[PDB]
C-alpha cells in the first residue's frame, strides 16, 4: 500500500514523526500490517486549490483491496484529521485519490503480487 | 478536478499568475466552477522525453466526469497551447494522462 | 511511455546517465521505439517504506498497451535490477504501479492518441 501527500506547506511545518504516524494510523485503520505499507510526504509545492494559494493538499492511497465506499469515507476523516492537526491544512482543501490496484498492476521485488 | 504539470522548466520560466491561470481555463473549458479545481506545478523537474532533455511536460488530469473522446482532445488543444504560449514547451514533448474518477473513490472534506 | 521514480536517494547518487539507460532498457524491454518515451526520476524525496527511511522508491510506468500480467512480471527484474544497481535500493523495497492507458485518454501535440 502506498500514501503520498503532496502540499504547499513549507518542509519546516512537517512534524518530525510524521511518516511514522501516518504508517502507523494506516496500518491501524485498514489492518494492512506496517511493512507493506510506503508513505511519501513533498511539501513546498507550488499549488492553488479554488484559485488560492492557502494551505492545501493533494494525496492519493494506492491499496491492493481495502478500498471501496465505506472505508474511502473513514479513510478520509482520518487523512484529512491527520493533515489538519499536524500540517494545520483545512479538510475543505484536500483531495485523497483512492486507487484499488490489481495484484496484476502492481511491482515489487522481481515481481508482482498476483 | 485536479490538474497536475511535472517539467524540467526553471521555477523562474513559470509566469506569475500561472495557476490562476490554469484554474479559469479549465473552469471554462470543463464547467467545474474554479472553486473545485486544484492545480499543482513542479518545475527544476529531472526528466527526459524520447532521450531528450529540452524542455517538456508530463501532465495529469483528474475528475470525476468531463471525461471522453472528444472532451480529451480539446483539453490536450487548450493545455498544450497553454504550456507553448506560457512555459516555452512544444507541443510535441507534452504528455497528458486523463483519468476519469469515480465519486466513490475522492476524499475530500472529511468524506467522499 | 512514461516512467517515473520517486526516491528518497540523494540528487548527486542518481548517475547522470539514468535518465538515458533507463529510457533504451525500457524501449528494449517493451518494443515502444525510444523516442515515445518519457522519463522522470525524482529524488530527495521524504519517505518510508515499512517505517523505515532506509533507500526506497515508489514508481509508475504508464503505457498504451504493453501491460499485462506477464509483462509487468518482466518489467519489475528489469527495473528493481538497475534501480539496485544504479542507485543501490534493495528490491524489497520498491513498489512500481503499472497503468495500462487508453489511448483517448493520453494527450500529445495539442490531440490525444
Amino acid at each position: 500500500m502506498m500514501f503520498i501527500v503532496n502540499t504547499n506547506v513549507p518542509r519546516a511545518s512537517v512534524p518530525d514523526g510524521f511518516l511514522s504516524e501516518l504508517t502507523q494510523q494506516l496500518a491501524q485503520a485498514t489492518g494492512k500490517p506496517p511493512q507493506y505499507i510506503a508513505v511519501h510526504v513533498v511539501p513546498d509545492q507550488l499549488m492553488a486549490f479554488g484559485g488560492s494559494s492557502e494551505p492545501c493538499a493533494l494525496c492519493s492511497l494506492h491499496s491492493i483491496g481495502k478500498i471501496g465506499g465505506a472505508q474511502n469515507r473513514s479513510y478520509s476523516k482520518l487523512l484529512c484529521g491527520l493533515l489538519a492537526e499536524r500540517l494545520r491544512i483545512s479538510p475543505d482543501r484536500v483531495y485523497i485519490n483512492y486507487y484499488d490496484m490489481n495484484a496484476a498492476n502492481v511491482g515489487w521485488n522481481n515481481s508482482t503480487f498476483a
